[PDB]
């Protein structure tokens, strides 16, 4: 009896490579993952987690990943992974920290992420994503740690951060923030106001200057 869980999760190990043998615990027809290395399962059998990190793993992720719905914590970070962040990571409701960073991650930032209404915490930092915010984040109320820092991010959505009441830290320096007015108006504004929250100085593009230092002139 095929599990889907296993089936899902070793869909990644076929597109993943190590060459550390990482992924040598995982075993399809095992009844359940719950038995395999870097991976926790809940009284019910089912996974609630996933610890990958550090296992010096390369190739892409897989939009199988998805099909785990119990997952709480998915930690990717500190490897070769490239390719884009698949947008069925968005059917994981119950994600609560979604760690990608240190990665070679490229493309934009998925826009289901903004259906992780329990997620309180998203790490996608220091990686090649490319410049935008999801203006569907402002979804996520549950959103306290967020770090976008050391990427491609270019513009933020105005209002984004305004339905996030839980935030509590974010990065998003080291970043070619594009400062021209009025773009930058709500990111400069806000990171002002909410500069406690900041984490780092997240500088303009060529100018060097924080974005929170910019104030733009109406006419
Ligand atoms: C989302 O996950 C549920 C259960 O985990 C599954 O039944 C459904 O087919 C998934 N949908 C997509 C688009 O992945």
């Amino acid at each position: 009896d095929l599990n889907t869980e296993g089936d899902a999760l070793y869909s990644l190990r076929q597109s993943l490579k190590d060459a550390n043998n990482v992924l040598q615990s995982w075993d399809p027809t095992l009844v359940n993952p719950c038995t395999w290395f870097h991976v926790t399962c809940n009284p019910d059998n089912s996974v609630i987690r996933v610890d990958l990190g550090n296992a010096q793993l390369s190739g892409a992720l897989v939009p199988q990943l998805g099909q785990l719905k119990n997952l709480q914590y998915l930690e990717l970070y500190s490897n070769n992974i490239s390719g884009t962040i698949p947008n069925e990571l968005g059917n994981l409701t119950n994600l609560v920290s979604l760690d990608l960073y240190l990665n070679n991650f490229t493309g934009f930032i998925p826009e289901t992420l903004g259906q992780l209404y329990k997620l309180r915490f998203l790490r996608l930092n220091n990686n090649s994503l490319s410049g935008s915010i999801p203006k569907s984040l402002t979804n996520i109320t549950t959103l306290q740690e967020l770090a976008l820092d050391t990427n491609q991010l270019k513009s933020v959505p105005d209002g984004i951060f305004d339905r996030l009441t839980s935030l509590q830290k974010i990065w998003l320096h080291t970043n070619p923030w594009d400062c021209s007015c009025p773009r930058i108006d709500y990111l400069s504004r806000w990171l002002n106001k909410n500069s406690q929250k900041e984490q780092g100085s997240a500088k303009c593009s060529g100018s060097g200057k924080p974005v929170r230092s910019i104030i733009c002139p109406t006419s």
